[PDB]
C-alpha cells in the first residue's frame, strides 16, 4: 500500500524521500501527506 502512495506523490512531481517522509508523518494517509507537500 505504502509504495503505491509514494508513487502517487512522485507522480505529482514530489521527490521519493520527501514523499515517504510525509506519508510516515501522516501514518499512511495519502490525502494528508499530499496536503503537507503542496
Amino acid at each position: 500500500g505504502l509504495n503505491s502512495k509514494i508513487a502517487q506523490l512522485v507522480s505529482m512531481g514530489f521527490d521519493p524521500l520527501e514523499a515517504a517522509q510525509a506519508l510516515d508523518a501522516a501514518n499512511g494517509d495519502l490525502d494528508v501527506a499530499a496536503s503537507f507537500l503542496l
